[PDB]
């Protein structure tokens, strides 16, 4: 019992006073027998933000209803949804989420921004942030894994800039893990902090799936900014 | 397996800031010795995750096992820090035990910073209260209905505009739809009360879902949230 989903949207790019976002939903059913599932679409972003994408006019009262697929039948909805001025500027994910009656979850994510450009690092005034999956290691066996990052954080600004920088990893069972201690730092004007920073997925963790997530926040501001990883144990 | 407790010295921290010394308590209940690692971690209003340990230099370190003899007690103070500049609002503090085997233990305690220990979250005058209505904190395997009481209190002199929304935050990457966004005029003394409830089909995946409330204001921007946790064993 296998699902493909798919998701596309028609535009990734929204100035800070928010719009209208137009998606394309597919859900292809691509095992033999038929297929029972419930599907639905829901919005992640900064500062813990998270939203479905459908809005009523009056009282949800709704349950997550059930749907079914034809033997190699495929579903395709569009569906659109407004990102109001009112939220958070930042990084945005879109998930197309399906949960088959077998208990099998299936994903598709498109990402988005808001009042800022989408090629760019997360900033902290001038001080950027450059947290990346070094090799592209997307999981680990159930036996263990380590995946290593690339971290750099760049002071842009004319003046020093005074941070507190932290990784977590995010996973099942309610876990949060260190994966970076809390670290304060000065960095002076075009200087830069730069390292490499793994995390050691021990075997006896659990099967899942970890959120690598670094944050940093600037001492006198008081802005913080976040970057986020997926890693799977299997 | 094993037996985790976490107790803090200080629950209620002001804006400015404070220091938190916590005890954690790690008992092996178990015949046979063993094998385990653990942490401290701290979650916060606006997506704050952060470890409760904080090095001055470089963080080099790796996450050592730890290990203890039949009926054997681990007792260890920790400390730190939640400086100023951290969000105000409600935060989770968690002794979190992974044991080689694969099981999970924790011992949670909350504090407060800038705001009052179990106070209801607001957007100024506008009190927004949600509850596991029935005291309700986990479900079986083949599936359970929790209900939740919404309760958003307008204390103001003048009227609130809101849009409201409710999550399940879950396993695999889960985001479940609780409650769909809503729209809201609530006029001076007034009150939005209701009840939202959400099925845990059967086919959910076990694991822990963050039951999540969040309130926008529609004209200030202020946003606030609340949570609950629930289980799907």
């Amino acid at each position: 019992p296998v699902i493909e989903a798919n998701l596309s949207l028609n535009q990734n790019q929204l100035a800070s006073n928010g719009g209208y976002i137009s998606s394309q939903l597919g859900i292809r059913n691509e095992s033999c027998e038929t297929v029972k599932f419930k599907y639905w679409l829901s919005i992640k972003g900064p500062e813990g933000i998270y939203f479905p994408a459908k809005a009523v006019v009056g009282v949800d009262t709704a349950q997550q209803e059930s749907d079914a697929l034809t033997d190699g039948r495929m579903l395709n909805v569009t569906r659109g949804f407004w990102v109001p001025e009112y939220m958070a500027d930042g990084k945005y994910t879109v998930s197309l989420q399906v949960v088959a009656e077998n208990g099998k979850v299936f994903k598709a994510n498109q990402e988005f921004v808001k009042g800022v450009d989408l090629n760019s690092l997360p900033e902290l005034n001038g001080l950027t942030i450059d947290i990346k999956n070094q090799f592209g290691i997307n999981s680990v066996e159930s036996t263990g894994g380590f995946v290593p990052f690339t971290v750099d954080l760049n002071n842009g600004r004319e003046g020093e800039a005074n941070v507190e920088f932290w990784m977590t990893a995010v996973g099942p069972d309610g876990l949060i893990i260190p994966v970076n201690a809390r670290e304060k730092w000065v960095i002076a004007s075009g200087d830069t902090y730069s390292k490499v920073r793994g995390i050691n997925f021990d075997k006896s963790y659990p099967a899942g799936e970890y959120t690598i997530n670094a944050q940093v926040v600037d001492i006198v501001s008081g802005e913080r900014v976040e970057q986020s990883m997926t890693v799977v144990k299997k």
